[PDB]
């Protein structure tokens, strides 16, 4: 399945849930949350396209990195 990375500004602690509910509700995904590097890995069939939108209902600013 694709690995898609992404920078999300993530400024606290908090976020780790902020980023973990956001994508729950989209479903269909694994992930990992990089607090340090400030950076998600998500696992998923959905398109970069689905993923960046679902990150961006944080309301952080968040961009594509590529894949892994
Ligand atoms: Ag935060
Ligand atoms: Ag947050």
């Amino acid at each position: 399945m694709p690995k898609h990375e992404f920078s999300v500004d993530m400024t606290c602690g908090g976020c780790a849930e902020a980023v973990s509910r956001v994508l729950n509700k989209l479903g269909g995904v694994k992930y990992d949350i990089d607090l340090p590097n400030k950076k998600v890995c998500i696992e998923s069939e959905h398109s970069m396209d689905t993923l960046l939108a679902t990150l961006k209902k944080t309301g952080k600013t968040v961009s594509y990195l590529g894949l892994e």
